């Protein structure tokens, strides 16, 4: 078996001449010579069975993947494991090759109003298939979009991803982790479980923000001054936002708060399209019954060079927690035995 870095990586001999990415959520990530495509492709090497998290992580991200078939959603090429559910101790994921992601892609470059275009388009079409398919990403995030060198987007990470519930969404105040922190709905911190689309078309507005200045535009710097940057910008909410927030306990901290004036937009951003400012703002929306749908997104006069339903699919078959380490396993070796 081949080494990098002091770890084995299993994965010939279909896949040779192994160079070091980097380190994904769940591990070191290589890129590989497939001999029978004969491409580079990126390998990703998971180790989850000692832990029923790690489990669950990595089965939603297998179960999901398999099932979508999306252009701007990244696929699954090929699973490595042992042939035997008791010789299999890690899993190697294997992805098309892509050039960077838009975290890197941020830290160094300027986009052009025309890539920031192009790119919030090709995040809501894929989106939008999600969605159809009754699905919450749950963490989108710069560094969850995979660019190639033409600019093609691609989601990527459905391990932290639900199905959409609203019916059981409600909460208590400070209770809800859903998210990277800065990409978090207000929501999350007042009253939310995150099981509604709103949540994701946040982090799209947020998203969008960062491709606008190269800068998070909601930086707390812990979980608790993540709402105090929001209403920093959005200003207070207004009476009928409020009426919407039932919890006492949430809704009495937002009436503590001295008043707060809303921040503009084109204030925030003078280089910035005007209508990308008019979309930011209808996503980066308080209220989430008050938020922007992804399908009404796409529709917005910002993106109307690419608009075109009928070439935004959605999936043809929607979807519809305390299972020990074991079954998960069984599960996960069910999951990826076509790759065999
Ligand atoms: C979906 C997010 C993910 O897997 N990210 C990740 C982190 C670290 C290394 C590799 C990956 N995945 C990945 N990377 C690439 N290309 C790299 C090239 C170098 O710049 C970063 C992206 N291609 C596919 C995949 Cl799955």
């Amino acid at each position: 078996p081949e080494m990098v870095r002091g770890q084995v990586f299993d994965v010939g001999p279909r896949y040779t001449n192994l160079s070091y990415i980097g380190e994904g959520a769940y591990g070191m990530v290589c890129s590989a010579y497939d001999n029978l495509n004969k491409v580079r492709v990126a390998i990703k090497k998971i180790s989850p069975f000692e832990h029923q998290t790690y489990c669950q992580r990595t089965l939603r991200e297998i179960k999901i993947l398999l099932r979508f078939r999306h252009e701007n959603i990244i696929g699954i090429n090929d699973i490595i494991r042992a042939p035997t559910i008791e010789q299999m101790k890690d899993v190697y994921i294997v992805q098309d090759l892509m050039e960077t992601d838009l975290y890197k892609l941020l830290k160094t470059q300027h986009l052009s109003n025309d890539h920031i275009c192009y790119f919030l388009y090709q995040i809501l079409r894929g989106l939008k298939y999600i969605h159809s398919a009754n699905v919450l990403h749950r963490d989108l995030k710069p560094s969850n979009l995979l660019l190639n060198t033409t600019c093609d987007l691609k989601i990527c990470d459905f391990g932290l991803a639900r199905v959409a519930d609203p019916d059981h969404d409600h909460t208590g105040f400070l209770t809800e982790y859903v998210a990277t922190r800065w990409y978090r709905a207000p929501e999350i911190m007042l009253n939310s479980k995150g099981y509604t689309k709103s949540i994701d078309i946040w982090s799209v507005g947020c998203i969008l923000a960062e491709m606008l200045s190269n800068r998070p535009i909601f930086p707390g710097k812990h979980y608790l001054d993540q709402l105090n940057h929001i209403l920093g910008i959005l200003g207070s909410p207004s009476q009928e936002d409020l009426n919407c927030i039932i919890n006492l306990k949430a809704r009495n901290y937002l009436l503590s708060l001295p008043h707060k004036n809303k921040v503009p937009w084109n204030r925030l951003f003078p280089n910035a399209d005007s209508k990308a400012l008019d979309l930011l703002d209808k996503m980066l929306t308080f209220n989430p019954h008050k938020r922007i749908e992804v399908e009404q997104a796409l529709a917005h006069p910002y993106l109307e060079q690419y608009y075109d339903p009928s070439d935004e699919p959605i999936a043809e078959a929607p979807f519809k927690d305390d299972l020990p380490k074991e079954k998960l396993k069984e599960l996960i070796f069910e999951e990826t035995a076509r790759f065999q």
